[PDB]
Parts: C-alpha cells; sequence; structure tokens
C-alpha cells in the first residue's frame, strides 16, 4: 500500500515523523511526499529518505505536483499528482491521503483503514471529535449543500466530507483520476469532489472513528478555503446521483475534554472583520438577497449584526448564492464571507453557547430539516 502526505509550509520535524511512523508499518508498501514547491521541507525530506528506507525496507519518495487542473494550483494537483503517480508508476492495491500537519497520527490509524477495506469497503474515511466552533464549513457550505441539493442521497449523511485522511481501493482511485470534474479542481475543493463523485459512483464508504483527536495546525485566513468549498458545490449543483451506496459509520466515543473545551476563533476580530471591506458594489449585490438577510447584511457597516442569520434566512441565503455567486469575483468572495461569518456568529452566539451536546444535536437536526424542506420542493 501507498501512503501519501501532501504538504505547502509544514515544519519537517511534523512530516518526518509521520512518514517515519507510515513507512514502519507492516501493510505500507511505499509513501509518497507531495510538495507544493521544492522549499525547505522538500528538501529536508529528499534528505532523510535513504536512512528511512535502509531502516524499515520502505521506499520513500518526495515529488513535486503538477499542474493538472484549472482552477488554483492548491492541494487538488498535489492529491491529484498523487492520483497519477499510484496508478502509473506503482502496481500497489490500495492508497492512503494523511494530512502533513497531524501530529497525532499513530499506526492504528493505517491499520484501521486496512482493515475495514479487507472487510470489502471501497474508500474509507477518518472522521474526528471536533469543537463544537470547529469545522464550520463543513456545517454550513459542504454539508449544508449537500442537504439542500441531494436531499435523498448518502451526501449529506458523510461526517466529514472536506476530511483529507482516507484509503481508497485501486479502482477507486482510477475512476477517480479519469474524471474530468476531479482533474479540473486543482484548489481546496478537491475533497469535496472526491466525496460527491466516490458517492455519486455507488463506491461502498466506511467512515472509521479516530477517538484520539486530529491534532494540526491552527477567521479570514480561511477565505479562500470558504470560496472554494462552496464554489465545488456550486459547480456540482446540477449533477445528477444514480444509485445508492453502502454507507457506514463506526460508532463515536464521547469527545475528549481537551478536545471540546479548545479555545476556539476569536469572537472579538471576527465582530471586527464584519464592518470591514465593504465596497459600494457589495451593496448593490446584496439587493439580490431577501430582505432580512440584506437589511442584516447592511446593518454590519455600522455595527455587527448577526441575530437575524438563523437557519431558514441560511437556506435562503444559500440559494441565492448558488444562482449568483462567481468565483474569480473580489466582492463576491468577500460577501459570501461575511455572509457566512454571520451565519457562524448566530450559531455561535444562539446554540454552541448552549453547550456542547446542544450544539451537536442541533447541526444534526439541521441538516435533516434541510433535507425534509429540500424534498418537499
Ligand atoms: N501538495 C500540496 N499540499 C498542500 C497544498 N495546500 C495545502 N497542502 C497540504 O494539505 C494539508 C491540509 O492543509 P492545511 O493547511 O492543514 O488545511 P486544514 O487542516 O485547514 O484543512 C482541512 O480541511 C480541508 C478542506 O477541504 C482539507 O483539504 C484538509 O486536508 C483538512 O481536512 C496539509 O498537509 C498541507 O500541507 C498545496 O497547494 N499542494
Ligand atoms: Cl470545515
Ligand atoms: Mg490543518
Amino acid at each position: 500500500s501507498l501512503v501519501v502526505f501532501p504538504f505547502k509550509h509544514e515544519h519537517p520535524e511534523v512530516l518526518l515523523h509521520n512518514v517515519r511512523v507510515a513507512a514502519a508499518h507492516p501493510r505500507v508498501h511505499e509513501v509518497l511526499c507531495i510538495g507544493y514547491e521544492r522549499d525547505q521541507t522538500y528538501e529536508a525530506v529528499e534528505r532523510a529518505a535513504p536512512e528511512i528506507s535502509r531502516a524499515t525496507g520502505t521506499p520513500v519518495s518526495v515529488r513535486l505536483q503538477e499542474r493538472l487542473g484549472t482552477l488554483r494550483p492548491g492541494k487538488g494537483d498535489g492529491m491529484n499528482t498523487a492520483l497519477r503517480y499510484f496508478l502509473e508508476e506503482t502496481q500497489w492495491e490500495r492508497i492512503h491521503f494523511y494530512d502533513a500537519d497531524i501530529t497525532s497520527f499513530g499506526p492504528d490509524w493505517i491499520t484501521k483503514a486496512e482493515e475495514a477495506a479487507d472487510f470489502g469497503y471501497g474508500l474509507v474515511r477518518h472522521y474526528f471529535p471536533r469543537a463544537s466552533t470547529d469545522a464550520m464549513i463543513t456545517w454550513m457550505i459542504t454539508r449544508t449543500g449537500f442537504a439542500l441539493l441531494w436531499p435523498h442521497t448518502e451526501l449529506s449523511w458523510i461526517e466529514q466530507p472536506l476530511g483529507g485522511e482516507l484509503l481508497m481501493r485501486r479502482e477507486v482511485a482510477a475512476m477517480l483520476y479519469e474524471d474530468e470534474r476531479v482533474r479540473r479542481r486543482s484548489d481546496w475543493g478537491i475533497d469535496t469532489l472526491y466525496t460527491f463523485v466516490t458517492v455519486a459512483a455507488g463506491v461502498s464508504i466506511y467512515e472509521c472513528y479516530i477517538p484520539e483527536g486530529k491534532a494540526h495546525r491552527l477567521l479570514d485566513d480561511l477565505r479562500t478555503m470558504l470560496v472554494e468549498c462552496f464554489a465545488a458545490i456550486q459547480s456540482l449543483q446540477h449533477e445528477v446521483v444514480g444509485q445508492p451506496a453502502i454507507h457506514r459509520q463506526e460508532h463515536p466515543h464521547r469527545v475528549p475534554v481537551h478536545i471540546a473545551e479548545r479555545v476556539g476563533y476569536d469572537v472579538e476580530a471576527t465582530l471586527h472583520r464584519l464592518m470591514q471591506h465593504w465596497t459600494p458594489r457589495q451593496v448593490e449585490l446584496l439587493e439580490l438577497f431577501t430582505t432580512p438577510v440584506r437589511e442584516g447584511l447592511r446593518t454590519c457597516q455600522r455595527r455587527p449584526a448577526f441575530n437575524f442569520m438563523d437557519e431558514m434566512a441560511w437556506a435562503a441565503t444559500y440559494h441565492v448564492l448558488l444562482e449568483h455567486f462567481q468565483p474569480g469575483d473580489p466582492d463576491w468572495e468577500e460577501l459570501l464571507f461575511k455572509l457566512w461569518t454571520t451565519r457562524v456568529l448566530n450559531y455561535t452566539m444562539t446554540v454552541a453557547l448552549r453547550g456542547y451536546d446542544y450544539a451537536q444535536q442541533y447541526l444534526y437536526r439541521m441538516l435533516g430539516r434541510y433535507r425534509y424542506q429540500a424534498a418537499l420542493e
């Protein structure tokens, strides 16, 4: 089996450790790191490779991501390049991906996925305990989209559709490398595409729970990712899903305390950020949205406002966005950012602040309400 770690700008020791771990695992045939560009991290790994290959008996290689897609050159190009390397330079049966920034990696992650594949699953997704204000792109953008657009499918049930930890069988990887929609997503949209396409193709999915968290590197640092993940959904909005998928979730443990109590984003800076980067055009664009959202987002010019951005309003807003949002347009991008920011704040003050369990229950019930609403059409 091949284990891939896509990396951009990571601390070498961090990644090297993970490579060590995967290299030492009895079911791993080869390790490939897939870099954005030849940098500090890249050279550090190119160098350590031999010492590690001798120690473990496992080939270890670094390669550069090639431009296989047509959006921003980002993580999608990396993953896809690894897909190509996997299929064209190796004859291994299964491929894993794990983020490079991870600091809680262990052999048991590899084991759990390998054993689930042995059981018969086509794709294995690792999911993790999250803090109640973590993964607001996942919930408010991805899962919501899937719920509103394909309410009868397994799509909105996928726990972490944006997660980069997974395992594919050779044929699944091949199908994905063949898909033009997949190939195109060179940017942060890659993960959404793997999720969408594997489910749409009727691959059988298992999600395994990693009880210890996912420890990696820690609101507007997220802006590109927000737009690109929203773009991905938008680009798929006309696709049809023509078959069911076997889909099963390892039962989750109670969240660890240090994760439930993890700090979270900066509320003050977020509120302040809602009042910044306005332009008249942003203000004319709001004309496209419903009155409460329009009035709401406009008030943010003078002071932060978010009570208006409830569940229903978010869904309204989502539909307007689906139809009018233009990736690449700086005013649309900022506007999506503000809009999503208010939703996040709303969820934080009216739901998350009521407690971990409450917030979790709320999120699942939200998706359900969205599914039912969409199915009535
Ligand atoms: Cl997220
Ligand atoms: Mg990260």
